[PDB]
């Protein structure tokens, strides 16, 4: 097994890094992962974001 690269965003509301953390952190961990690394997405507001994308590694 090797790291999985993938991408989340979402159309209905901006969210904040932590949110995106989060999200990325979780995701992972529900495919049996650690997330290793992750960037924002489509900066929206003045301080947030629409998605993030990362990648997770086998645990």
């Amino acid at each position: 097994e090797a790291c999985k690269f993938l991408h989340q965003e979402r159309m209905d509301v901006c969210e904040t890094h932590l949110h995106w953390h989060t999200v990325a952190k979780e995701t992972c961990s529900e495919k049996s992962t650690n997330l290793h690394d992750y960037g924002m997405l489509l900066p929206c507001g003045i301080d947030k974001f629409r998605g993030v994308e990362f990648v997770c590694c086998p645990l």
